[PDB]
């Protein structure tokens, strides 16, 4: 039980999307194989744990203090489930995550048993201001129409709503309701 | 694999939740252990298949042709995560599912690795215009906190906002954005 280079996910699922489906637009052109000079697009692992993970995470929102056991028991679940796709942006000349977004598979009963995805946790480094953002999305949006995923959302500020139209995601009337405890 | 009378979850999750922290009005006043006569709170199981489940889930949204494989397949993977928590009220001198909501543990690496509760596929039948939806939302808003989600949300349409007010959810500024293929 301690930090590795095992993936979440099978890699070749992120190679394996049709990057020809491609709505984004990319100068100078970038891909899931080839995301930048120095760059690996690939799956979490738990040994990114090392290497800057938190930091990155820490700037879209808080982190506490995050033990080791916690971080690989959430890992094994996520792991375990097939639903999670933790994907991360790595500086490989650096040992530094750049990058993360999150795509989650849902399970349902409606529209014939179907399944859709949600796009969580999206943070781009303050040192790569390498068109990651982009990226991310795009293969993330990607994989889920291929993982048989009906439709696929999230939420965002006013402020990215832009953005999040370059992927072809549009404003829902409906409204996002919290509460914490 | 043919349906029978196993549960997803726990069935002693629901009752064992801590009642008196409802935020909700009842008039006349009900419970998870009795939720009104003729009544039964529980989890779902693949028999409820025969029992208008899916007559429920209808109204809500559509559902295709549902295959009884297909519906046991999704079910099953549901029951294995440990992450969902669809749950029914079934009118028991009839035979028929009267009302539905899913809660959904999301796990993630934010807020020291918290996890968070969705809820999805509110519906409550034609028939029974008995407190359910209540009844529905106010218990597993209580088992999200106690399965020890940091938060929980749900989208919906501005007509039902002020219903989930009443359980202490609240409008996030947040835009929800959808694309489906």
């Amino acid at each position: 039980m301690k930090p590795d280079e095992t993936p979440m996910f099978d890699p070749s699922l992120l190679k394996e999307v049709d990057w020809s489906q491609n709505t984004a637009t990319f100068s100078p052109a970038i891909s899931p194989t080839h995301p930048g000079e120095g760059l690996v697009l690939r799956p979490l692992c738990t040994a990114d744990l090392n290497r800057g993970f938190f930091k990155v995470l820490g700037q879209l929102t808080e982190t506490g203090v995050v033990s080791p056991e916690q971080f690989m028991k959430s890992f094994e679940h996520m792991k375990k489930s097939g639903d999670y796709y933790v994907t991360v942006v790595e500086d490989v000349t650096l040992g530094q995550i750049v990058a993360t977004a999150t795509l989650i598979i849902e399970h349902k009963f409606i529209h014939s048993c179907a399944k859709r995805g949600r796009v969580e946790d999206v943070v781009v480094s303050d040192e790569c201001r390498k068109q990651l953002g982009k990226l991310l999305l795009s293969t993330l949006t990607l994989l889920s129409k291929k993982l048989n995923c009906y439709k696929i959302t999230l939420e965002c500020l006013p402020q990215n709503v832009g953005f999040y139209k370059k992927f072809g995601y549009t404003v829902s009337e409906e409204n996002y309701m919290c509460r914490r405890f």
